[PDB]
């Protein structure tokens, strides 16, 4: 009899539905339209809860839970611009395959094209970039239940990477006791709402078969390039290579140990490019590959063939070779094209690597961003995770040092946007309750800048470093031109970032040299909250000197 | 030859073109593939140009100066998620009418769905929000410069209201010397390039025709409800509503006057509503009525005809009544239209509104947001703008003061969000040069809290009030869930704001009574710099003293 009750019990399914394909993370922004939602899902006793007030961030606080677990996470949003917001976040998911299940209020459709308030077209708003859409009817007794369910069954149950958009119209009354309203509608479900699995079990699997003519393959001149994969996969990876008796080009991205460290700079070397030509495979697991002179030699090489493995869909040589683009988890893909023992075909680029890593290390002791990024493994917290941001840093650290085999780096760098870092931070030390180290750059901060309110809330000590080099200095390592690089480009704020972190009550160190840095982190890793550490920083130090140790190793 | 000489020649063209079409400002994020955009943009003495970090507050800032200056705004941003950041903007411009030009740089189509870095799929991202949407082509001299400036001359000739998604793909190079490449193809243009006027000039007027029969309308008994509308225009539709002798409803953006204040209070009393039962015939100008009972007095209400009378296209009646929909500029609407000296008919409305008032005016001393929305009108700055935020802000004024007539108000109230308040706040203090006054909420402060970055820059003192309840307090209003309502609804952040405005160096207030809030004030219209002053009150004053109110008019 009561529209509110039937919402409730409508919202109920949906969310209830969601527990079945592994969802319990949810994430929450305050709204009315969304009542029925929040309500079912403030109830329901298999979600863990987040909130935020900024859309935008609570997609990204999503897209770190999710990156994490590799378990699909839920958010709710009322109607209007709060859905909008969700966009990025989403769009970063559809490139590197997060999970999103983004439940988003509407008015009903008696609401919608006649100038109501906080109305607008949802559906398909998102355009092709979630990976499935469901646009909810109405709500009505008329429906079956076991309609509703079996759509978000069929939506979930095929996910294979990416978001998910459903659509979620409720018309007033929103409010009122709950009445019986909808209880027998719901009851036509039977004992599922007992049971443990989804009501429509469909759950094909995407994968690519095994390479029946690796063993033809394996035994020539061969290249592995790794890019972004699970710590764990980095280490069979590594292993693998080193089988193989091929040289591994390790990305940040990696977790490899980077063998071949420096790949960014010895990669500029002729002697280096020379010897990677007799290269007749190259073998590239995972994708979003990090460094320019890598990318470069991506483009330019020309193998009989060259393989890309990673389990997101879709090309990922943005260089069109010849080959093949194979869909798989790249830790099984290993155990279906295992390595046999061979001799070593490389025998300059080691040299080269080792001279390169070298060269850095005499320039260690200055006291900027470059030699910040070459030493962070000395900052690495034990049995932690780190979060590297956009621009400079991540390009910094894949050139100048070389992380440990295995250790967990998480990232945005699906579409490498400097608009979500601290909240998806924040979700990524949520869900794997691990010491975190995030690094990233002053406008980057000052983007997700209220994020630093999510950032009160960890359940182990986080770290974040803003670089301040005062505006976007990789505009200073493009050839950009000089009389509008400041205004247009850099754009610096000129600001620091106390009093954002007093704000919202976070420990926060302004270290001058090594030896504070050092004693901030001592400090730092104490207690399970974030503290800021803002370093100060001249803004094209860290530019000027990845360029020099360019042109020096090339000389090599 | 030169690919990055020829895509800023490509580009030239579609910057030259808009200023054909009215566009002085353009709003610019940064980036290297908006390169040829930007220093097209950079190099053109036709623009004013402004720069933000963030592009979701850019596209808001473009959104305040289209706001006021009714002309069309341009907004530069690089390829990626800074494409989706728009997004907000661009539906509340769809909804209430701003001519945002989006120049959105993409990567080539070779670049797209093949895993490169910060390359998504742009074309159709905005879905059916934007008024027209042009994907261009490849950049190419194969393709005449005539075509491109007769494309953009269609879509800004043609333009009603609402954005333009115009999607711009340039490959690299997009760095490097100009060369002569594409010149002799812009100079098939001729002397159009020191012409003032579009390639093609297309601009059909979209209006309604003088409806025959009002003079026998308005003979009769009827309504007349005023939505928003310019400054000018709400002071001719009191002068010609009062010549009518037709009840005046004024919403707080009218800029009416509202002869009947507090129609929030006094239309809860069912003596004013058996009155307004008489009427015939309501005519409604201007949309996006504020107030709930004035929303639920629409629903209600009963005439043989409801006309709505703006310059913005589709139906505004969202209790969808028999009646009439014309599209007309306000202020031509009426000169169409004349009134007729004609006695009021209305007796109990006149003398409710009064009690209404009075019985505002006796709970004027709190020191609490309530108070604060009714003392408004006696805090404006002279010669100035108001800017008034959403949730209960616009609610609290709306319902508890009496605006001056003419005096120039603005806001946020297509769709409603809190997610861009301080960033169309400077676009709009920025476009007038006027003194503004600025009030909004905590978390609406918290949302686009790096605008205080653009507040840094204005051209005349703004005021910016921060009414912090700890939390969003209309849902207090609401008759929300009390056992969920904290967590999942309010959402207290338990912040302050001295040290956010301390880290943009703005002067901050915090007055614990009138006497330091005015004491503020003074001092704040002194220079022209933005001052911050926060208002501290108890979290359900505002909302409980307004639901008292209603209850003591509604049963007067
Ligand atoms: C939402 C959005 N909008 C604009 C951009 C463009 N964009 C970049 C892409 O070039 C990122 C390349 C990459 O990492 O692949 S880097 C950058 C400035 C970064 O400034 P910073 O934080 O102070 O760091 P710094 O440069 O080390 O000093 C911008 C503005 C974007 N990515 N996302
Ligand atoms: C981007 C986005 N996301 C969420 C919302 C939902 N939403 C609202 C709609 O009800 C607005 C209704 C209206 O104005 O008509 S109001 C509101 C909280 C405002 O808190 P505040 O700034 O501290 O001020 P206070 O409530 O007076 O205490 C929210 C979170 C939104 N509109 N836009
Ligand atoms: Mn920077
Ligand atoms: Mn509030």
């Amino acid at each position: 009899m009561s529209v509110s009750a039937f919402n409730r019990r409508w919202a109920a399914v949906i969310l209830e539905a969601l527990t079945r394909h592994g969802v319990r993370h949810i994430c929450i922004a305050p709204g009315s339209r969304s009542t029925p939602l929040t309500l079912a899902a403030a109830e329901n006793s298999a979600f863990i809860h987040h909130t935020h007030f900024d859309e935008r961030g609570l997609g990204h606080l999503a897209l770190g839970l999710a990156k994490v677990s590799k378990q699909p996470v839920a958010v709710i949003v009322t109607s209007g611009t709060a859905v909008a917001n969700l966009y990025p976040a989403l769009i970063e998911a559809g490139l590197t395959g997060e999970k999103l299940i983004l439940l988003t209020a509407d008015r009903p459709p008696e609401l919608i094209d006649c100038g109501a308030n906080q109305a607008i077209r949802q559906p398909g708003m998102f355009a092709s970039h979630p990976t499935h859409s469901i646009s909810l009817p109405r709500p009505t007794q008329d429906i079956p239940a076991r309609w509703l369910v079996s759509t978000i069954d069929h939506a979930l149950g095929t996910l294979h990477a990416g978001g998910v958009h459903i659509n979620c119209p409720f018309a007033e009354p929103l409010y009122g006791e709950m009445d019986d309203t909808g209880l027998s509608w719901q009851q036509r479900l039977g004992d599922w709402w007992q049971d443990d699995k989804p009501w429509l079990r469909e759950a094909p699997r995407l994968e690519s078969e095994k390479q029946r003519d690796w063993f033809f393959w394996r035994q020539k001149r061969g290249v592995v390039v790794a890019g972004r994969m699970s710590a764990e996969e980095g280490k069979k990876v590594a292993l693998w290579a080193q089988t193989l008796g091929w040289p591994l080009i390790g990305d940040v991205l990696s977790q490899t140990g980077q063998p071949l460290p420096c790949a960014d700079l010895w990669l500029g070397n002729a002697k280096a490019t020379s010897e990677l030509q007799q290269a007749q495979i190259v073998v590239q697991l995972g994708s979003s590959l990090t460094g320019k002179r890598l990318l470069q030699w991506q483009a330019s090489c020309e193998p009989e063939e060259y393989w890309i493995v990673d389990d997101i869909e879709g090309r990922l040589d943005p260089a069109h070779h010849r080959g093949r683009r194979l869909i798989a988890n790249i830790a099984d893909w290993l155990e279906l094209h295992p390595a046999e023992k061979r001799q070593p075909w490389c025998v300059e680029i080691p040299r080269l690597a080792e001279q390169a890593m070298q060269a850095v290390i005499a320039r260690r002791d200055a006291f900027g961003e470059a030699q910040l990024a070459h030493r962070i493994c000395d900052y690495l917290p034990e049995q932690g995770q780190l979060f590297v941001g956009n621009s400079l840093v991540v390009r910094l650290i894949d050139a100048l040092s070389q992380l440990p085999a295995g250790y967990p780096v998480y990232s945005n760098r699906g579409a490498s946007g400097i608009d979500g870092l601290l909240s998806t931070a924040a979700g990524v030390q949520r869900a794997s309750g691990k010491p975190t180290l995030a690094i990233v750059g002053d406008l980057s901060a000052l983007y997700d800048l209220n994020a630093l309110a999510l950032l009160r809330q960890v359940s182990a000590p986080l770290v974040l470093i803003v670089v301040n080099n005062n505006g976007g200095q990789i505009f200073s390592l493009l050839p950009t031109p000089q009389s509008e690089r400041e205004r247009f480009y850099l754009m610096p704020q000129n600001v620091h970032f106390e009093h954002a972190a007093a704000m919202f009550e976070l420990k926060y160190h302004r270290p001058q040299n090594w030896q504070e840095l050092e004693t901030a982190f001592a400090d730092a890793w104490r207690t399970p909250t974030t503290t800021v550490i803002e370093m100060v920083v001249n803004d094209t130090d860290g530019a000027q000197t990845l360029q020099q140790l360019l042109a020096q190793v090339s000389h090599l």
